[PDB]
């Protein structure tokens, strides 16, 4: 039996706390012995505690500081996503030569609560270490926001133009994969019919020429989603007295992957029961 959503959220924030405390050993104890770290996306994984120590020690020596945002869960018993800002320099650099990077970390926690995998999404356009251009990263972050805009405008035909016929999507992570534009059309049609509104917060790109992610605050009519969420352990609040007036709120992170033609061919949404609220009335 897998760690509760709130426990996985605790582990993600604890990682930041132990990094911040400068505790190399303490940090390492949070990871499984054979854990994998990918940072940034589009690099070889670091594998195992010896390798992780080699990777983290220089950052600890550079007084790395991590300022976490809000964590998001999933319905897979394992995943959690944490936006953060990370500041660091060479050992003993003044603030002048410390760079700051916006990231979103994806962690997969084991049954015992230890981190099995960590993938860190951030692009050059998310970091003060460089002003080099990366038009592709910007394009992908824009596409993530454009999804929300088209849903909000009720423009299902428009939304589908962003997507590949080969689109695989999963909502929430830990459900199942749906394939194809007609499935996306049905999902989007249900969203629009439920008065879904998707308000985007923060974006980051991955450095793999493929990924981007956006934080989203959504609302929608309590019916029909609420009773379905309740039945599948995704809404643990009491039912509203009048389901016809109530709204559901969901905080999530949407990760997208973009193909060789600039179309979105992968989409995942990270949220769980602890990310779901009820606006009643
Ligand atoms: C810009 C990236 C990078 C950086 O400054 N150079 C950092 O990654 C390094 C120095 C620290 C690291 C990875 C070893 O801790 C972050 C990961 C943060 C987090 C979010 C809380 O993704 C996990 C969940
Ligand atoms: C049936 C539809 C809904 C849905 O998938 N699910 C659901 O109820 O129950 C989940 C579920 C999961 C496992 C088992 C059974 C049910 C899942 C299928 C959700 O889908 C919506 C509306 C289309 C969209 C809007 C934004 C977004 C993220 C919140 C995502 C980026 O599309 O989800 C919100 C709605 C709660
Ligand atoms: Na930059």
């Amino acid at each position: 039996h897998m760690p509760a959503e709130t426990v996985r959220k605790e582990v993600a924030l604890e990682y930041c706390r132990r990094v911040n405390a400068g505790e190399l050993e303490g940090v390492l104890q949070l990871f499984a012995p054979d854990a994998r770290l990918v940072d940034p996306l589009g690099t070889e994984p670091v594998v195992g505690r010896a390798a992780l120590a080699a990777r983290l020690a220089p950052a600890l020596r550079g007084a790395v500081h991590e300022e976490p945002g809000r964590p998001y869960a999933a319905h897979d018993g394992t995943s959690v996503v944490l936006p953060a800002t990370v500041t660091v320099g060479a050992p003993g650099a003044p603030p002048q030569r410390r760079g700051r990077t916006r990231v979103m970390g994806v962690i997969e926690v084991g049954e015992d609560g230890l981190i099995r995998e960590m993938r860190v999404m951030w692009g050059v356009t998310d970091s003060s270490w460089t002003a080099r251009p990366a038009p592709d990263e910007e394009r992908r972050k824009e596409l993530a926001r454009e999804h929300c805009l088209r849903i909000n405008d009720g423009d299902v035909d428009g939304l589908l133009k962003l997507y590949s016929p080969r689109i695989r999507f999963e909502d929430p992570v830990g459900s199942w994969t749906r394939t194809g534009l007609e499935a996306l059309r049905a999902h989007a049609t249900m969203a629009v019919g439920s008065n879904v509104r998707e308000t985007a917060g923060l974006t980051v790109a991955g450095q793999d020429g493929r990924h981007a992610a956006v934080t989203v605050s959504a609302t929608m009519d309590y019916l029909p989603s609420g009773p379905l969420l309740a039945r599948h352990h995704l809404m643990t609040l009491p039912a509203p007295a009048d389901p016809h007036r109530a709204l559901i709120g969901i905080e999530y992170v949407m990760v997208i992957g973009v193909d060789a033609d600039g179309l979105i061919d992968e989409m995942r949404a990270y949220w769980g029961a602890t990310d779901v609220s009820l606006l009643d009335p």
